[PDB]
């Protein structure tokens, strides 16, 4: 009955919900991923705002891939942004998406996830659209249910999952609040973060192991805060550094 606990269960149900619909999906992700490498090609993940946590927590990751790198877009990489409502502004702005991908290294065959609850803003649409214009291939991440419930904010009219090669539905309820209080006029407390970087490192840990059974051996990353693990890291940096842009 205490928030903590209804919030863990509803958590709990949101992570069962992506298991048991999302399997066949989280699989074609991977596959397209370890295609990806087996092909000589780049990985890159990309969010705004809180959306940028779950492409963060598969980069430079203990257990993590090392091949995977951030798309970094100024200002909407997390919300250490001054102001933090900047952050929130920049995802309307047409032509940030087309700037940062035609100044990055991605080239066609290359793969970018695209997290984005809503997919709805004119930043990931728009990222998604002229990665596929580039030759990308794109999965995204999102709650399908914003695109019948609200109105799409690109000029194009179309959410994130229009442009997708493969669509990973994150299922969070519209608002991305799990709870209620009779006092309280707003809804509170969001999962999305915590089903999203579920969702991300459950696509991540099939590529891994789709490598592994094509006898590739996945370019894995320790952790740093067991020993041993940066002298580890260092191999697998060094080794595959010409896909990495992370470090030199
Ligand atoms: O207001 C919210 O819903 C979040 O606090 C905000 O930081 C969100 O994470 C970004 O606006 C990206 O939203 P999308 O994930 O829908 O692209």
């Amino acid at each position: 009955h205490k928030p903590a606990g209804q919030f863990l269960d509803a958590a709990i149900d949101l992570l069962r919900r992506v298991r048991d619909e999302e399997a066949d999906s989280i699989e074609a992700a991977g596959t397209l991923l370890a295609d990806t490498v087996q092909n000589g090609g780049r990985l890159f993940a990309f969010g705004a705002g809180h959306s940028s946590l779950a492409a963060q927590d598969v980069v430079y990751r203990a257990g993590g891939l090392a091949l995977m790198n951030l798309l970094t877009v100024p200002g909407v990489v997390g919300i250490d942004v001054m102001p933090a409502t900047l952050g929130s502004a920049l995802e309307r702005v047409d032509g940030l998406a087309s700037a940062v991908l035609d100044s990055s290294p991605l080239r066609a065959g290359d793969a970018l996830v695209i997290i984005s609850l809503s997919g709805r803003n004119a930043l990931p649409v728009e990222m998604a659209m002229h990665a596929r214009a580039l030759g990308l291939r794109v999965i995204g991440v999102t709650s399908v249910a914003y695109a019948s419930q609200t109105t799409s904010r690109h000029a194009s009219g179309t959410f994130l999952k229009d442009h997708c090669d493969i669509v990973l539905d994150s299922k969070i309820a519209v608002g991305d609040a799990e709870l209620t209080l009779d006092t309280v006029p707003a809804p509170f407390a969001p999962a999305s973060t915590v089903v999203t970087a579920a969702l991300m490192q459950a696509v991540t840990a099939t590529a891994a192991a789709t490598l592994a059974d094509r006898g590739i051996e996945p370019p894995l990353l320790r952790s740093g805060n067991v020993d041993g693990g940066h002298e580890w890291n260092a191999r697998v940096l060094e080794q595959y550094g010409e896909r990495i842009f992370y470090r030199r």
